[PDB]
């Protein structure tokens, strides 16, 4: 949304805006650490610093073809 919780596991768990635009990358910094020491993790599994916490795009690839 524009507020996402934010869990620092085994720590403190919070609200964090997030502008439109933000990333993931954003969310750490703003409960003060960095990227480069976490791994940040979206229902379980990770997901790299710099994609947008908005998905305004997606791919749909046929396991068969056409």
């Amino acid at each position: 949304g524009r507020n996402v919780t934010v869990e620092v596991v085994g720590e403190e768990t919070s609200e964090v805006a997030v502008d439109d635009d933000g990333t993931y990358a954003d969310l750490v910094r703003a409960v003060d650490l960095s990227p480069h020491e976490v791994t940040v993790l979206v229902d379980g599994r990770p997901v790299p610093e710099d994609q947008s916490v908005e998905v305004d795009r997606v791919k749909v690839l046929r396991l068969i073809k056409g």
